[PDB]
């Protein structure tokens, strides 16, 4: 049997980063507010996760752990540790420098193991190596007792620095650092396990056996659902030096450290038994592959040090854990399965990608037809690619449940699936060059029929050339080898021209109630400025970017076949790459695209706080139009404006909180639209104020 | 065996009502206010049972349910319903009789079975008939679907009656209605998860299994939390007609609907085997225990009817509801083993109320003793009947562990236990007279010294005069007869002198810094308010009748064994009652006293808050202090009324986010006390404003 029970791993991830994302899409619809996830917070990280570390740690054996694994991911972490502490001690801002020292080590040392690690390990080795779900409660809080202080105290100096006064105490500095490490809850936890279980014999009583498990039941989805909670709105456009140093880091935390702990253990385990020594080594390898632990942003919150860098660089790590985990997991597999196993292998993870996928495109096609928002020329392409993506997705799916079954319509399905997916790629060169295109000259009257009968079109001619020439060899399970050389020439010819399309582009890139048309004008300049926006032209930049890098790998795959046409060992890498982007495309573009937040007594009680002791302050400063030409309401302000006046005042505290309370004042009948043609929202647009 | 794994239900209970218990405290101690519980409380609402019940039916068999449970406990529901309805219908007040006639039989009807019977259910049904857990998912949603339609029809008509207009149309209002009921996840999560059990074959994906569990298992630990969270400060002193209705509600939540469902499984269950009849049978009685699920107290306040009747309905109705669930439980199974094994399970029962109770007695009187507040009188007093509730609690626990094994020392156990016991009767009358000679004048001091030889004495002379006359009967289990008849007598005759005390005592019933030595008055009046009180002289009553309950039920169990001196199958339920009042007291006292309220840059944003825009609105509104003999600071304002001013004015939502406002602000060096003796409290003590 294999090593772990790989073909649970995607469900479980599936379970994560759905619990993740069903937080995450609580968040921004104000289901859950910033203010209301407090709580949440509080009961995961004061009741949820001390007693779940509790009843986890008494009934642990002390006496039957290998210790070699823990050793060899402490020196793991502590290398890497001390590698960003020294490469940031030498270069980096020398005001600042012990800041970037005192928390860059903890970003790339610590991991979310015990809410986003747990159940993948718990998936993938419980039927199997049940004794590997010990470390997780054993390495987490060691190295959070061993690297965490020394962090902590590069933090101190740098508060030291901040003041640079008489002050000399070196020993205050430490105490404090020690102090704020041991005030954690999985410190003092940890030890009153240990103790408790150093008192009891391993026998949890039956007494408060229920209430621990019922406590610690609870921490898996309801952590996962608060990460995904407080990972809403953290992620802003960095500078390009925050750019490379958050791509350092995001790489030295699933690139650096995962190399460094499988290195190691395979340095000290003595294990005699070889299957499970490469077991232990892969478990170490994807126990480094866990994202940042969302305990280094409250940190960096507290001592107020890169707050931005250190939440936008936990928010990126806990996407790039997944992809990453996943196919560390399959590759570690891989080489212990046979060609026609490993083939099979490779169909069912794109099966199930091509399911999930499937299901994203269908949402995401969802909110663009029925937004109404394809009529635009980049909104227009952007749907014509997921359709695209939603038909290749789905093509793979038949293709899985008639692979060498049904001959007569395998010509068919492959037909399908493969003009799909060269448009696809030739779309991804149409997006580059509509992109261009917006760039270089607006109000264009080039048509986009064109432009979509090329991108149907081609892909159709290359396909049908692609038939005419050859045989069809109905044995080969993969789809790219279904007709053999010729199919691999043509989809290596079509993605080239793809990604040089998209290079080339890239690299080039009076009143008081409503007023008339004549004394609204105001209200006509600012549905001009909304119209010059609801084209996200960065959003699109991404999108681009990220499906040309797919295209690149696929265009390594395609190269290395047909040039060296050898295996080596490193061919199965790529080929497993290549069939995982080919149909989780559509996840990147339900990311970006499937996903926004565009689409009695009580509130008469809050009206009455407002109208009593806030409408007549400084708000009457930021309320006021200009001259609408001869007339205007003069009692119009933009909806971020007041947003911004209701945080600084201080009767919300955050912007959800704010724009909570404008749509309980406009159903109060204080705040409408000037022109009542939308409704509040924290964007930039003018709203009369009534009386 | 046994029908139920009655062993196991005391750990079940100790799990839901701990969890509660650490949301209490939670929400008590300002670690989690109202509006951060607001985030718990929508998260357990909207993602973990709806993902619950999806997961919970999904699966569920429709071709194998015992479809005659389900018709009775519908009936029972329905005949409850129907019986407090015409009762309000007929008398209560004509304006407000809708109102009454609507909330009131859904509060008497509905049950907290998902949350808090769940666990219980699973705990004592899983190894034996674990086909009885699918009826919780069943009868409830149901029972939702056809009540509260009627009930919500009845809210709607009183709001047409709050609101008369010429429209005798009945559509609009059942229409709303159904609507309302058709909008709560319970309905329409139990519709979906029936459709996709039809479109199904009971077969949940494997690719949503892990996310279901992972979603589902995080209810059964968050909702208690919740419950516990939203059970702070919602109890309020009601008038004696609210008593009363409070009592009649809570009594056919609990007394009759569990009557009416087990009378009513036992006229429609035609099953062959009598065992499971009974069980089945069982199950329905303890299911009607369940305490009142909080979607009737969420109804109340969205029809803004009786909020504070219906809220401290179901917060006292979930604590009456775990003494009842436990005998009801064990009387239910007490006549299925002999009565030897019967006098095992007593004790048993005795050992683990006993180490309960003596947990948190320990910790009672460790808050008495580290709070230095036993200095005062009913305190001392009070302390004192704490000891010896935590002796008897000992005395049992050795007894238990020396019954018929240690005749040497069992003398001295027996002692232990009994002279304890008697001296908690004894001090449950002392502590009457006291509260009655507090009630007076009070201008005598009370006799401390006596009072106290007295209640620890006489209880010595009673046991010392039962252990001279007869004759050591080492054979009994029970402690009550280890003497024999003799025993019953001396227990009787002080329990009869307790009860006549504590009846006889229940029928009695400038300046701007610092204030100059000589001109300083006020402050001295508000230091003398907090000594005025710190007696709290009803919560000391409410102790004794509490406890006095106890006692007459003790009272009558030596008066029937006494006179009748047949078991009958009745005085099995008087012993049992007696041992479990016996050693359950540290419980009621627990609960009365020993829990209780009395024992940089964030924190300058919100004083920038209030030095930008709020003083000069409270300063000129709330701060007023009266001449201090000659002179004063003229700025002392009373906690109270700066809670309530930034409450109405709207800076917080409730007290606890407005006491933590104070802190912070204190924090922040601009609220002081007048003398800085006290910090900031919501309470009736003058605090200064600085500059
Ligand atoms: C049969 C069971 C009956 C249950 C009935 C109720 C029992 C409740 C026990 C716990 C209640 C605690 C409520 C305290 C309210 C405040 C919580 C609290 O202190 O904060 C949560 C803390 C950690 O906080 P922090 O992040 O370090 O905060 C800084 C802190 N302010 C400071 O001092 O800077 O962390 C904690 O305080 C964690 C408390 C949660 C406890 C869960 C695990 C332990 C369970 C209890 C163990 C029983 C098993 C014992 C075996 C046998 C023993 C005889
Ligand atoms: C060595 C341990 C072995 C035992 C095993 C269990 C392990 C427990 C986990 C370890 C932590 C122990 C918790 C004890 C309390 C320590 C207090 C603490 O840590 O401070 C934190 C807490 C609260 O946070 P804060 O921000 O400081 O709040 C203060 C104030 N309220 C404010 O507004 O800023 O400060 C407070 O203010 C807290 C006061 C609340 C106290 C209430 C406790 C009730 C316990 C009752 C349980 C008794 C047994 C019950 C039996 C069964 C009953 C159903
Ligand atoms: C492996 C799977 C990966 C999945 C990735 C993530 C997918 C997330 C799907 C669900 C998340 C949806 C987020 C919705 C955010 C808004 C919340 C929301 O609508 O309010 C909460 C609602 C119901 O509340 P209400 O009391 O009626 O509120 C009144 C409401 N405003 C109204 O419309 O008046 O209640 C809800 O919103 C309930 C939604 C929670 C869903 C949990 C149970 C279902 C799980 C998904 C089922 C899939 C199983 C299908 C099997 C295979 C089928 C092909
Ligand atoms: C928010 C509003 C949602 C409205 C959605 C529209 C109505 C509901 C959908 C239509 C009715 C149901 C159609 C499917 C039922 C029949 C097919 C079926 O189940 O076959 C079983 C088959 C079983 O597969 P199989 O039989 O091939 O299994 C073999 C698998 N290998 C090969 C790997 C061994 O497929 C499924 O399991 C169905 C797809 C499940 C996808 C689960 C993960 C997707 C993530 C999103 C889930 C839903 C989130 C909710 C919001 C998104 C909108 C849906
Ligand atoms: C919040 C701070 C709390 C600090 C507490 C003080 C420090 C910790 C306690 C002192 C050290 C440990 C002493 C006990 C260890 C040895 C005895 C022992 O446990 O033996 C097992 C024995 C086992 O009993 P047994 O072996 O007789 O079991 C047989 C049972 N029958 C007969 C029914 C079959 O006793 C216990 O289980 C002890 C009670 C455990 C808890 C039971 C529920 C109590 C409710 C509260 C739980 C705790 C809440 C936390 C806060 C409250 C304060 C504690
Ligand atoms: C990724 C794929 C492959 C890419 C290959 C090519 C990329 C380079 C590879 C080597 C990089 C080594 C580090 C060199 C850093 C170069 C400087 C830099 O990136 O910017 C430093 C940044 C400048 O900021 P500045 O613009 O001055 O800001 C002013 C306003 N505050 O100032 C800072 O913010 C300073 C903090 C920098 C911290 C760097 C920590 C790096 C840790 C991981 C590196 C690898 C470690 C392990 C190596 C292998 C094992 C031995
Ligand atoms: C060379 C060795 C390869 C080893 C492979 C495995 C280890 C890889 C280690 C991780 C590499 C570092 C990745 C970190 C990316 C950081 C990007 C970033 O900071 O950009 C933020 C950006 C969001 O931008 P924002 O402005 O918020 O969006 C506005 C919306 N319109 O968001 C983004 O741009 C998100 C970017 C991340 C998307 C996923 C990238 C995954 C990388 C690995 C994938 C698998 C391996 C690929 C190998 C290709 C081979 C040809
Ligand atoms: C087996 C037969 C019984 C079956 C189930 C019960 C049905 C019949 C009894 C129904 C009614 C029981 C509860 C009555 C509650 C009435 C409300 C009440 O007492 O609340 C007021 C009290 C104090 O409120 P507070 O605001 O602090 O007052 C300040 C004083 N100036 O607040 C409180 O302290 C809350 C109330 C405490 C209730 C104590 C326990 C219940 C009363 C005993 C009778 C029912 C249980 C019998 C068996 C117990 C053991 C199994
Ligand atoms: C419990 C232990 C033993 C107790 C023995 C003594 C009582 C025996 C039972 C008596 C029942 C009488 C029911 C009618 C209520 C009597 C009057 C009352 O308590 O107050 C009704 C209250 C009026 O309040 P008022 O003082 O006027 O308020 C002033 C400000 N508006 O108005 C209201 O708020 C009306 C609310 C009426 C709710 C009645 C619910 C009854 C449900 C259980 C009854 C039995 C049902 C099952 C019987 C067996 C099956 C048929
Ligand atoms: C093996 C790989 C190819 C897929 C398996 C993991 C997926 C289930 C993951 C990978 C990418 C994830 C998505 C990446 C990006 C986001 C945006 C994220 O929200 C934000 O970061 C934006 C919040 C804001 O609007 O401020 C919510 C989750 C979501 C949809 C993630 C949901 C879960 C996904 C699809
Ligand atoms: C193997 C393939 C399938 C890659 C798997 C990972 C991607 C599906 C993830 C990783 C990074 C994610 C992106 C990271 C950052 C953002 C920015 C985010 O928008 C913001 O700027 C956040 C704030 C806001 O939305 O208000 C929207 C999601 C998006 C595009 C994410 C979309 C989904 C991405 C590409
Ligand atoms: C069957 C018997 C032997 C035990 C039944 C279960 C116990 C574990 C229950 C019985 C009474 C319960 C207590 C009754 C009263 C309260 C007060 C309650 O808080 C409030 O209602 C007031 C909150 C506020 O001050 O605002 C918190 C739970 C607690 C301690 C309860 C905790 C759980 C207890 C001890
Ligand atoms: C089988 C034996 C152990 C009896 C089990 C029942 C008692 C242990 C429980 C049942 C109801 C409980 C009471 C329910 C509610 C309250 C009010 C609660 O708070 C108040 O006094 C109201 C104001 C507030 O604190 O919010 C204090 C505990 C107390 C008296 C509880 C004390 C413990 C009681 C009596």
């Amino acid at each position: 049997p294999p090593s772990m029970s790989i073909t649970r791993l995607f469900p479980a991830l599936l379970e994560c980063f759905g619990i993740v994302l069903c937080g995450a899409i609580a968040g921004r619809a104000n289901v859950i507010t910033s203010t209301q996830a407090k709580g949440l917070g509080n009961f995961v990280s004061r009741f949820a996760l001390p007693a779940l570390l509790f009843k986890n740690m008494v009934v642990l054996n002390f006496s039957n752990v290998d210790w070699s694994f823990l050793y060899s991911i402490l020196i793991a972490k502590a290398s890497v540790f001390f590698i960003v502490c020294v490469l940031t001690l030498l270069v980096a801002s020398p005001d600042s420098r012990f800041s970037k020292a005192g928390l860059f080590p903890i970003f790339a040392t610590q991991s979310n193991d015990f809410a986003l690690g747990y159940p993948i390990v718990e998936a993938l080795y419980q039927t199997t190596y049940p004794e590997y779900l010990q470390y997780i409660y054993l390495v987490a809080p060691i190295s959070l007792m061993m690297l965490n202080p020394i962090g902590f105290i590069f933090c101190e100096i740098q508060k030291w620095k901040d003041t640079q006064n008489a002050s000399q105490n070196k020993i205050k500095i430490v105490g404090l650092g020690l102090l704020r490490v041991l005030q954690n809850p999985i410190v003092f936890m940890v030890f009153i396990g240990i103790a408790f279980n150093f008192i009891l014999d391993r026998k949890v009583p039956v007494y408060v056996e229920n209430f621990l498990d019922g406590l610690g039941n609870s921490f898996s989805g309801s952590a996962l659902f608060y990460l995904g909670l407080t990972m809403v709105g953290k992620i802003k456009r960095l500078k390009k030096s925050a750019f490379v140093v958050l791509i350092l880091l995001i790489t030295a935390k699933l690139l650096v450290l995962p190399l460094l702990c499988r290195e190691m253990v395979e340095l000290l385990d003595k294990g005699d038994s070889v299957v499970n020594h490469t077991s232990l080594s892969n478990y170490a390898f994807l126990y480094g592959v866990f994202p940042v632990a969302p305990g280094v942003a409250i940190f960096a919150t507290q001592f107020n040090m890169e707050v931005e860098i250190i939440t936008s660089g936990m928010v990126i790590s806990t996407f790039v854990s997944a992809p990453i985990m996943y196919v560390s997991a399959w590759l570690l597999t891989f080489p212990t399965m046979d060609p026609k196993p490993l083939a099979y292998a490779i169909q069912n993870v794109s099966f199930d990608i091509s399911i999930v996928s499937l299901i994203s495109l269908i949402w995401s096609l969802a909110i663009l037809l029925l937004s109404k928002k394809y009529k635009q020329l980049p909104h227009m392409l952007t749907t014509n690619l997921l359709i695209a993506q939603s038909i290749v997705c789905a093509g793979m799916m038949i293709w899985n449940f008639v692979k060498e079954k049904n001959f007569v319509g395998q010509i068919l399905v492959f037909v399908l699936l493969y003009s799909s997916l060269y448009s696809t790629y030739l779309w991804t060169g149409l997006l580059a060059i509509s992109l261009f295109l917006l760039k270089k000259r607006e109000r264009v009257q080039i048509p986009v029929g064109i432009i979509i009968i090329s991108g149907w079109g081609i892909p159709a001619l290359l396909v049908g050339v692609l038939l005419i020439t050859g045989k069809h060899n109905g044995d080969s399970i993969d789809s790219a080898f279904f007709y053999g050389k010729e199919q691999m020439i043509t989809t290596a010819v079509t993605l080239f021209c793809s990604i040089l399309i998209a290079g080339i582009s890239l690299m080039c890139m009076h009143c008081v109630s409503r007023c008339n048309s004549q004394s609204c004008i105001l209200a006509q300049e600012e549905e001009q400025y909304l119209q010059s926006g609801d084209q996200q032209l960065t959003r699109h930049v991404l999108l681009c970017l990220l499906l040309i890098i797919g295209l690149f790998a696929n265009l390594s795959s395609c190269l290395w076949w047909l040039f060296n046409q050898e295996p080596g060992r490193l061919y199965v890498e790529l080929q497993f790459f290549c069939a995982v982007f080919n149909f989780g495309q559509g996840f990147i573009s339900f990311g970006i695209f499937g996903l926004d937040k565009h689409l009695s007594e009580e509130i008469k009680m809050t009206c009455q706080q407002f109208i009593h002791y806030h409408r007549d302050l400084c708000i009457r400063n930021i309320v006021k139009e200009r001259r609408c030409g001869a007339k205007t309401s003069a009692g119009t302000f933009c909806g971020c404006d007041l947003v911004s006046w209701l945080i600084e005042v201080g009767l919300a505290s955050d912007r959800g909180e704010a724009v909570i309370y404008g749509d309980r004042l406009v159903q109060g009948g204080v705040i409408q639209h000037i022109t009542n043609e939308y409704e509040f929202r924290d964007e930039y647009l003018f709203y009369r104020f009534l009386q």
